[PDB]
DNA sequence: GCCGTTTTTACTCCCGTGAGTCGTATTA
DNA sequence: TAATACGACTCACAAACGGC
RNA sequence: GGGAGUAA
């Protein structure tokens, strides 16, 4: 019969999820994982002289292997990684994967399909060959259950991993284009044309899809789907998640080579496994009563939900009948029209993505309880692997929700209001206070649950689908009482991750204070605060300031506005809190004066031209820059402690991707170094950065002419001394804060008896009866952290040590602590995380 | 010393070329 | 060796930081 | 390479 490993490996997914849960869902959930590509083929077939190309394929490749055979000399490099699979099956996948490219494509480039079908020639191995035969489990005919399997009951055949595309980047691309020059033989199906030759830039090789076959014609994306039952816990560096054998196993870092992941094979971090195995065991439910709701508004031509754009495509007006001659007929209306592109592009986006969203939601909506895997990033930020996540948006956090509760109220109930408050467009304010506009919109409530589609309230909430999810639930305890069973996610989040990591790595104060981190009465509003400094220049150089300039430079001349026009046009529009919103948050990840004029002409200038609220703005980047130049100024002061922390991470990274220089001598006394620090629960992390190089493949195609193309060289080189130093700041703060959230998992979870989490980076949810441990549970292991090992002091310690001599005295070193007391976060009832 | 290029990471979703020449690793 | 493929090298259609 | 969305 059959043989060779891959029997069991597809056996024993099948078997052990059909001797928990049976052989009913163990069908279905391989089908639905498998379902990748099973509707990929499916897509392929669809779309299907063919007949007559494959056996003509097949033939070609036989009397190619008969003809490198007899020729003496080095074998094509394609040659020896063609003869892996059977000819039949490679043929098939050229035809396949040609047709993949060119269908949903409109190219396409040479090295891109070569490139797509050297990696599906190599799985293959592999991946594909077992495709086949693990696809005949789901198409034979035709509780317990939501308990995780044993790590150690697990077979090997599932342990194993390679997420990454193995052989080298050349080796893929020549399996692709010997495949596509036999392609062309025989038939061709393709045909290969030459694009803008002579043009650096734009010179590039493309394959045509032959006009007989586009006249004969016929994501997204079920790859990453959830799980319908508990995901496999990450025993080493590839294999967890997923169950089945018949797709590539996942990595638990997602790196940019195979390199890169095998840098973790040998090191062991318990607390880093054991904190994404918790969060990835975490059993979620599609919320019936929010989708019910998302699945009629959105359908309707003008929803109630801002955010919810056309429908209303909007035509672009006009032409009146000016040809015409001359600057009135081509300027106008093209600058009027030019606007309407980028009006409905903006709108188009944002349209397609709403789609995607639903199609999402409709597809994992039914069943009962429904799980996401969990992977991570090269940092310790812990991701869903799944496109359709509890870390969407607003619409698709709201159609889900726990599928086990606890009862429930009294304690629970209180901070089911508090989430109800900060749904809505209440969260920088007092507890009881929030428990008050809860309490005074009790007719608003009930009533909203009572006809969610009459009463269109919470729609007007700052998130509205997650409000209507309150709604319901808040409704289920007026008329059960305290006894009704909750599984309402309860999110925590911190008021702005960075700044209160950086004020309790330097004991700042203070900063933060401003983020929250010490208990306080009233809710520190750090953006609300710069926005009140911003304020306090704008109206001094409202009345003293600089006077309208000509720079005239070259009609050309343009008018440069000073510092008197700009103010009053700000005053006039109204600087808050959310024009400093993310300017005051980005500097704490590195950022410049030029970069934050970026920023607010994007979210706050252009938006407002759009809305037709931002007329003031007469030279919209100029503004831009002005108030980036206010910020930066403001800011400064607000962030002192931590800006020094940050010029201290600089520095050391400058230093440590540097080249050493010697005295004419061109000695190597110390090469390029990556960054490397490890987070407090045990997650390590490296900031590297390799050379990119490119190289180009010497190819005799079709015997006719040498295809040479430059490709991207996985083979790796010398280090990146300038990426070294500039990434060696950001991937610190990176990796602790990956690990902090792990960290607060397990903590929480292995003390209280905490089970279920929703978790967003830095938010942090829970059912209600759970929710009063886990506000307790994020200070703990936070206070826990710091001091415990000193970040700033642990960070230093990683490359003490790491500096060579004459650097360390431009290496200051260091923020000095503050007197902030650490406990006081416990009794501070506004820093939610 | 002068000139040119660039300005948090990562992930997800949507919409440079062949020819000429040469050395070399490979196999009947 | 004698023949075969192909990679490797070259040639021609506003302020600050790093590289040449 | 560019655009959009999400997270820090």
């Amino acid at each position: 019969k059959n043989d060779f490993s891959d029997i069991e490996l597809a056996a024993i997914p099948f078997n052990t999820l059909a001797d928990h849960y049976g052989e009913r869902l163990a069908r279905e959930q391989l089908a639905l994982e498998h379902e990748s590509y099973e509707m990929g083929e499916a897509r392929f077939r669809k779309m299907f002289l063919i007949t007559t190309l494959l056996p003509k394929m097949i033939a070609r490749i036989n009397d190619w292997f008969e003809e490198v055979k007899a020729k003496r000399g080095k074998r094509p490099t394609a040659f020896q990684f063609l003869q892996e699979i059977k000819p039949e099956a490679v043929a098939y996948i050229t035809i396949k994967t040609t047709l993949a490219c060119l269908t949903s494509a409109d190219n396409t480039t040479v090295q891109a399909v070569a490139s797509a079908i050297g990696r599906a020639i190599e799985d293959e191995a592999r991946f594909g060959r077992i495709r086949d035969l693990e696809a005949k489990h789901f198409k034979k005919n035709v509780k317990a259950f939501m308990q995780v399997v044993e790590a150690d009951m697990l077979s090997k055949g599932l342990l194993g991993g390679e997420a990454w595309s193995s052989w080298h980047k050349e080796d893929s691309i020549h399996v692709g284009v010997r495949c596509i020059e036999m392609l062309i033989e025989s038939t061709g199906m393709v045909s290969l044309h030459r694009q803008n030759a002579g043009v650096v830039g734009q010179d590039s090789e493309t394959i045509e899809l032959a006009p007989e076959y586009a006249e004969a014609i016929a994501g997204i994306s079920l790859m990453f789907q959830p799980c319908v039952v508990p995901p496999k816990p990450w025993t080493g560096i590839t294999g967890g998640g997923y169950w089945a054998n018949g797709r590539r196993p996942l990595a638990l870092v997602r790196t940019h080579s195979k390199k890169a992941l095998m840098r973790y094979e040998d090191v062991y971090m318990p607390e880093v496994y054991k904190a994404i195995n918790i969060a990835q065991n975490t059993a979620w439910k599609i919320n019936k009563k929010v989708l019910a709701v998302a699945n009629v508004i959105t359908k309707w031509k003008h929803c109630p939900v801002e955010d919810i754009p056309a429908i209303e495509r909007e035509e672009l007006p006009m032409k009146p009948e000016d040809i015409d001659m001359n600057p009135e007929a081509l300027t106008a209306w093209k600058r009027a029209a030019a606007a309407v592109y980028r009006k409905d592009k903006a709108r188009k986006s944002r349209r397609i993505s709403l789609e995607f969203m639903l199609e999402q939601a409709n597809k994992f909506a039914n069943h009962k309880a429904i799980w996401f895997p969990y992977n991570m990033d090269w940092r310790g930020r812990v991701y869903a692997v799944s496109m359709f996540n509890p870390q969407g948006n607003d619409m698709t956090k709201g159609l889900l929700t726990l599928a086990k509760g606890k009862p429930i109220g009294k304690e629970g109930y209180y901070w089911l209001k508090i989430h109800g408050a900060n749904c809505a467009g209440v969260d920088k304010v007092p507890f009881p206070e929030r428990i008050k506009f809860i309490e005074e919109n009790h007719e608003n409530i009930m009533a909203c649950a009572k006809s969610p589609l009459e009463n269109t309230w919470w729609a007007e909430q700052d998130s509205p689908f997650c409000f209507l999810a309150f709604c319901f639930e808040y409704a289920g305890v007026q008329h059960h009482g305290l006894s009704y069973n909750c599984s309402l996610p309860l999110a925590f989040d911190g008021s702005c991750s960075g700044i209160q990591h950086f004020s309790a790595m330097l004991r700042d104060e203070v900063g933060g204070r401003a983020v929250n981190l010490l208990p306080s009465e009233t809710v520190q509003d750090i953006y609300g605060i710069v926005a009140k400094k911003v304020n306090e220049i704008l109206q001094a150089d409202a009345i003293n300031g600089t006077d309208n300039e000509v720079v005239t430079v070259t009609i050309s001349e343009k008018v440069k506005l000073g510092t008197k026009a700009l103010a009053g046009q700000w005053l006039a529009y109204g600087v808050t809190r959310s024009v400093t919103k993310r300017s005051v948050m980005t500097l704490a990840y590195g950022s410049k004066e030029f970069g934050f004029r970026q920023q607010v002409l994007e979210d706050t200038i252009q938006p407002a031209i759009d809305s037709g609220k931002g007329l003031m703005f007469t030279q919209p980047n100029q503004a831009a820059g002005y108030m980036a130049k206010l910020i930066w100024e403001s800011v400064s002061v607000t962030v002192v402690a931590a800006v020094e922390a940050m010029n201290w991470l600089k520095s050391a990274a400058k230093l440590l991707a540097a080249e050493v220089k010697d005295k004419k001598t061109g000695e190597i006394l110390r090469k390029r170094c990556a960054v490397h620090w490890v987070t407090p629960d045990g997650f390590p992390v490296w900031q590297e950065y390799k050379k990119p190089i490119q190289t180009r493949l010497n190819l005799m195609f079709l015997g006719q002419f040498r295809l040479q193309p430059t490709i991207n060289t996985n083979k790796d080189s010398e280090i990146d001394a300038h990426k070294q130093e500039s990434g060696i700041a950001p991937n610190f703060v990176h990796s602790q804060d990956g690990s902090h959230l792990r960290k607060t998992v397990v903590w929480a979870h292995e003390k209280y008896g905490i089970e279920s989490f929703a978790l967003i980076h830095d938010s942090f949810g829970t059912i209600p009866a759970d929710a009063a441990n886990l506000f307790k549970a994020v200070r703990e292991t936070m206070v826990d952290t710091y001091e415990s090992c000193d970040v700033l002091a642990d960070f230093y310690d990683q490359f003490a040590d790491q500096l060579h001599e004459s650097q360390l005295d431009k290496m200051p070193a260091l923020p000095a602590k503050g007197n902030l007391n650490l406990r006081d976060i416990l009794e501070s009832d506004f820093a939610f995380a």
